């Protein structure tokens, strides 16, 4: 007993550069998801089509607790997780990953950014043995240049992605930001 899945397979590594010299330190603090791709099935619920933030701070340790908000049924929701360096700067394995049921891999890798306006960073992992990959397109703010958006359609494509498996969420002031 149990199921069946049908997903794009992940690429292979070749595919997906590693900044150069990643500089953790550059990188901490809050970041915009301005685009989401990956091989998920997408979701029709249309409130997760709403803009997400995230908060990397870098511990004494070199981790960083990520944190993640979004705004969803009417609630604030919170989820943070512990990246540690991985094999290269610019990768990151997952922090205590027993306590995530089902989940077993897990692998972070910055593709590139200029630390204070964007970035791509892509994810791998398997979870209930499917593997999964995501890209999400980082902003300092809410909105970014349409040339930004145009190059993560196109390494998203490369990847073997189609389209419909390509969003931009929607700017929001619930969570994300916080209050006036
Ligand atoms: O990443 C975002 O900013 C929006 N995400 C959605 C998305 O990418 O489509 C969720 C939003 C989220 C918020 C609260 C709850 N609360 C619950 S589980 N309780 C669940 C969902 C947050 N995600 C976790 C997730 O996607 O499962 C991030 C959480 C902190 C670690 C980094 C992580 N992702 C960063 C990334 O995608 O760039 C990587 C990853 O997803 O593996
Ligand atoms: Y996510």
């Amino acid at each position: 007993q149990d199921s069946t899945s049908d997903l794009i397979p992940a690429p292979p590594l070749s595919k997906v550069p590693l900044q150069q010299n990643f500089q953790d330190n550059q990188f901490h603090g809050k970041w915009y998801q301005v685009g989401r791709a990956g091989n998920a099935a997408p979701r029709e619920d249309k409130d997760l089509l709403k803009m997400t933030a995230q908060t990397y701070e870098l511990k004494e340790d070199k981790s960083y607790n990520v944190t993640a908000v979004r705004f969803r049924k009417k609630m604030c929701e919170y989820l943070t997780m512990t990246f540690v360096p991985g094999s290269q700067p610019g990768e990151f394995t997952l922090g205590n990953i027993k306590s995530y049921p089902g989940l077993t891999s897990y692998l972070v890798r910055v593709v590139s950014t200029n630390y204070n306006q964007h970035a791509m960073v892509f994810f791998k992992k398997v979870q209930q043995n499917r593997e999964y990959f995501s890209i999400s397109l980082l902003g300092r703010t809410k909105e970014l240049a349409s040339e930004l958006k145009e190059n993560f359609i196109r390494f998203s494509k490369s990847l073997g992605l189609p389209e419909n498996h390509i969003v931009f969420p929607v700017p929001i002031d619930q969570c994300i930001d916080g209050s006036a």
